[PDB]
């Protein structure tokens, strides 16, 4: 009955690409609205800007308060920066793509957390929004590897790619309201808030090589920060099977050679 | 040499394993024992290795006294000393570690797997090398960490499964016909004493699974119980009933708690 069919809220390549897909296959511009994040300056950089795409393509910029009363609107959060309260909305068609393999790693900095916690894989998860943080019923999930030398930045770019793809996979059944979901289990459910991550990580070397490597690469995301060892920024960590002795630490002009308690070789590459 | 085997360590695993060799394999005269430094020589919530040895006229020795015994089987069963393999003429040096190696090398392994959200643990028979819990794996038995298991419960499973894997493998060790495999670098983790604060401060900005896990990982009454508002907790019970987000209410006998995902925990106060 309403003119507005869908709201894309959030940021970065995922939001912009998903919005382009709907504009191309599903809805005309005047049936779409967007809510960019508060820090969206409308500048294309290492990620596309949702604000800029909307401006460039004549898609109206709204607030949450403007869409609460639109019956039957489809609302999608793609890296959106606000916690919603479902009772504000007339529509119950409220969706989020969360960058983790729920029920693990709810909350923030999910490019960092699974790496820091020694995971070999991650995922993106399409779920209904309930009042809790990343707690809603799962509609679809796609898991993928965290390669051994992947950095947080590498994992983030995989989120973007696989998140975009899971949006495309599911959007038809969302629009025709034929989707199925399953409640998240209590078991395996984990969560991190911003308070739980110090982005200036102090490395604990009394750890295995795997753990030391993980501590370094979880913080490699150059647009924000790089880990520092002996007053040198690190751009890459490489973990090998080679035994070189226990608890090695040697600084060279271009790299460190490190091993932990189990003696496997790490090369930590300096930016310089 | 007359002496074929040294049992070194503590607790019912060491005592029962020694009793098994005495009964099936070797005479007292063929055995020597190194108890841990804190062995009182009386039974308590575990049996004393020192007492057992003495009761059975098995000689108490030091490490210094066994280094030069050619072909001696050295068997660490919760031993409290790090060895240096070049001290020994024999290369028949073994340990049973209370984890599913290569995860959770080092200490407090009844705590660490729970605190880190694992659903299972294991015991692992390996060759001793100069690293801590790093040597080649000969056998492993994995088993569940049940949802409401405490650190104590886990520890008693370690004792039991560890005794069993000792018995399963000891003939091949004696005959030197066992097979092993080097441990992987991936999944290897380690904890040292400094990493665990045994007076745990619960982080309630977490999921109910995580809060529960935090509690029960420190339930081991012989040492400590975790404390919530000046009451010791003896049992945590996690259910999949949703009760709302971030519940915390204290009653005379228990607390009702939920985390960010709203699943019900009952934390039972110690009766004392
Ligand atoms: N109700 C609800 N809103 C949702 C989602 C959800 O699953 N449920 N998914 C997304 C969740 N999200 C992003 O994808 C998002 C946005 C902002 C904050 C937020 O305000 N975080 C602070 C909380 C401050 C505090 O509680 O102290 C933080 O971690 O410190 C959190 C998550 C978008 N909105
Ligand atoms: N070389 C070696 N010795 C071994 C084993 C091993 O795999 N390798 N297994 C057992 C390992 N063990 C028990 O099963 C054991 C005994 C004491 C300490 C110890 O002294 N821990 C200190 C570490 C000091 C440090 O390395 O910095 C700690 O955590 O504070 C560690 C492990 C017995 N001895
Ligand atoms: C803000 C910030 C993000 N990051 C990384 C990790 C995050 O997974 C990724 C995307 O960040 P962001 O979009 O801010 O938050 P979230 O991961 O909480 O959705 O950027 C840093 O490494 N350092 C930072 O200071
Ligand atoms: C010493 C100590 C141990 N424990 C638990 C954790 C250990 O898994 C178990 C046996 O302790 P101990 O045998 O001293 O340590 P480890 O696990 O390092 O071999 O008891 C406590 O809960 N509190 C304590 O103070």
């Amino acid at each position: 009955g309403h003119m507005i069919k869908i709201c894309i809220a959030g940021k970065n390549n995922i939001a912009v690409n998903s919005l382009q897909f709907i504009l191309k296959n599903y809805f005309e511009a005047d049936q779409i609205v967007v809510i960019p994040n508060k820090n969206d300056k409308g500048i294309d950089s290492w990620q596309k800007s949702l604000l800029k795409f909307a401006l460039d393509n004549n898609i109206k910029i709204v607030t949450l308060d403007e869409i609460y009363n639109i019956e039957q609107i489809i609302f999608f959060s793609l890296e959106f920066d606000q916690i919603i309260k479902i009772e504000n909305f007339k529509s119950d068609r409220l969706f989020n793509i969360h960058f983790s393999a729920l029920p693990k790693y709810k909350g923030v900095f999910t490019s960092i957390t699974p790496i820091l916690n020694n995971e070999l894989e991650s995922g993106v998860t399409l779920h209904r929004i309930d009042n809790g943080i990343d707690t809603g019923n799962i509609i679809d999930q796609h898991c993928f590897p965290i390669d051994i030398n992947d950095t947080a930045r590498d994992l983030y770019f995989n989120y973007l790619k696989y998140g975009e793809s899971i949006f495309k996979k599911n959007i038809q059944t969302i629009i025709n309201n034929s989707y199925k979901d399953l409640k998240q289990t209590n078991i395996n459910s984990s969560y991190f808030s911003r308070k739980d991550i110090n982005l200036v990580h102090k490395i604990n070397f009394k750890k295995t090589s795997f753990e030391i490597h993980n501590q370094i690469r979880a913080f490699i995301f150059q647009e924000y920060q790089l880990p520092i060892i002996n007053n040198s920024k690190i751009i890459k960590s490489i973990l090998a099977n080679e035994f070189i002795g226990y608890n090695v630490f040697e600084e060279f002009e271009n790299y460190f050679i490190i091993s932990g308690i189990d003696g496997f070789k790490i090369i930590a590459q300096k930016l310089n």
